[PDB]
This record gives C-alpha cells, sequence and structure tokens, in this order.
C-alpha cells in the first residue's frame, strides 16, 4: 500500500488513486508575488478555547491528535470560509533535513515541517460525508522553522516515545492547540485536496503566512518515530511529505498586502 517510499511513494499514487492527477491538487508552491490580496477576505475566527484532545496515534504515515468533534468546541470559521468547520484533529509532516519537510513551499523555499489542523464543515454532520464535499474541510497550514524551541508543542514531543510504531495510540488529554498558533493569522488560501490518499478534493486550504520556530531537539524527536509496526523491520518516519503539485486553474488569494 501507499507510502513515503521509493516503491509506494507519491509517484506511484497516482495508480491506486487517479485523483492525483486532478484539477486542484495539493500541496502548492506558493509564488508570493503572484498571490492576490483580496480585501474582502475576512480575519480567521481560531476558537480553541474549549478544545477536547483525547488521544494521539501513529497511523504509519504520521502521528494525529485528536479531538472531540462531536460539539462546537474548537471551531475554525471567517477567513474565506462560510459557516462552521470543527477541529477534528492535527497532524505534521516533516523532513529528514531541516531543510525539507513541508508540503506547501513559499517562492520554493521549503520548511522544516509543516502543521495541519484539519476541519470539517458542520453542514455535512460528519467528517466522512464532508471529504465527499467540495468545500468539506478546512486544513489550518502552518510551517515550521528550525529555531526557538515551541513550548506549547513539548506536550506533544514528550509522548512520542510511547507511539513510535504503526498503530500505537496514548491517552492525550487536556492539550491546548492555541499553543501551536504564531502571532500573526495573516493568511494565503486556495481550494485543494488531501495531500494524502485519497486525495480527495474537498480542502479549503489556509496557510498562515508567519512560521512557528521549533527546537533542532523537537523535530530531532519526530524522526525517531516509525513508519512499521512494532517487530517489523524498522524505517524512520521521516520525509512523510507530497511535493508541490501543479496549481493548474487556480489562483491563490492573499488577506494581506
Ligand atoms: N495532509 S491533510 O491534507 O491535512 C490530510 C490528509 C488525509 C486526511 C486528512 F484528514 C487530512
Ligand atoms: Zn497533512
Amino acid at each position: 500500500h501507499w507510502g513515503y517510499g521509493k516503491h509506494n511513494g507519491p509517484e506511484h499514487w497516482h495508480k491506486d488513486f487517479p485523483i492525483a492527477k486532478g484539477e486542484r491538487q495539493s500541496p502548492v508552491d506558493i509564488d508570493t508575488h503572484t498571490a492576490k490580496y483580496d480585501p474582502s477576505l475576512k480575519p480567521l475566527s481560531v476558537s480553541y478555547d474549549q478544545a477536547t484532545s483525547l488521544r494521539i496515534l501513529n497511523n504509519g504515515h504520521a502521528f494525529n491528535v485528536e479531538f472531540d468533534d462531536s460539539q462546537d468546541k474548537a471551531v475554525l470559521k471567517g477567513g474565506p470560509l462560510d459557516g462552521t468547520y470543527r477541529l477534528i484533529q492535527f497532524h505534521f509532516h516533516w523532513g529528514s533535513l531541516d531543510g525539507q519537510g513541508s508540503e506547501h513551499t513559499v517562492d520554493k523555499k521549503k520548511y522544516a515541517a509543516e502543521l495541519h489542523l484539519v476541519h470539517w464543515n458542520t453542514k455535512y454532520g460528519d467528517f466522512g460525508k464532508a471529504v465527499q464535499q467540495p468545500d468539506g474541510l478546512a486544513v489550518l497550514g502552518i510551517f515550521l522553522k528550525v529555531g526557538s524551541a515551541k513550548p506549547g508543542l513539548q506536550k506533544v514531543v514528550d509522548v512520542l516515545d510511547s507511539i513510535k510504531t504503526k498503530g500505537k495510540s496514548a491517552d492525550f488529554t487536556n492539550f491546548d492547540p492555541r499553543g501551536l498558533l504564531p502571532e500573526s493569522l495573516d493568511y494565503w488560501t486556495y481550494p485543494g485536496s488531501l495531500t494524502t490518499p485519497p486525495l480527495l478534493e474537498c480542502v479549503t486550504w489556509i496557510v498562515l503566512k508567519e512560521p512557528i520556530s521549533v527546537s533542532s531537539e523537537q523535530v530531532l524527536k519526530f524522526r525517531k518515530l516509525n513508519f512499521n509496526g512494532e517487530g517489523e523491520p524498522e524505517e524512520l518516519m521521516v520525509d512523510n511529505w507530497r511535493p508541490a503539485q501543479p496549481l493548474k486553474n487556480r489562483q491563490i488569494k492573499a488577506s494581506f498586502k
């Protein structure tokens, strides 16, 4: 099955997921000079004060911190969005080296990692229904650069030893995702897709302009995770990113000039 190796990586995905060659695939390169400032774009409204984290899971492709999405506890609204999108999980994509790891790029620049806070449109009732809709998901993407530590990331880093291998999960309650945000909520936005199979074209992407900084030790700990299950040959979970895809008939909009 699909992964990030030479034999099952992004160049192979189209054989099982033909939408890989579709009209609104993600990620993309954000060419900052050609992105269009849209003065009609509203500020983002990130309402995470009542978030209920539940668990952290290694799914063989990344690790997901999962939330209770059975009520409007942690929601995203405003920006380019109509209606209310509920936080279901966040995860990261990262590199084997500090010079790569992000999925989106900015003027071809790669960051060390990229955080995705995944939200689904509550008019569709559940996540499974939402991914079948062109406006089903909103993913808030945040770049990570290596520099100073992100204190709000440390609780995540410290639990990774308990979910080293595929299929492992751990309780992960009372985590506050507000501690993962940068200061500014300035963003770019464009219509796209899931960046992993099934590659569904259901995502309004909202990518923050300001990266967060994490420490070398924090990202090193991501790199100690495994793609494999316990007792299978060890393969480090690194370079779990899809490269930039053609923009095709899309214009990236900016909330700022
Ligand atoms: N990487 S991502 O597009 O945020 C993504 C991929 C697959 C499932 C999902 F909920 C989110
Ligand atoms: Zn992702």
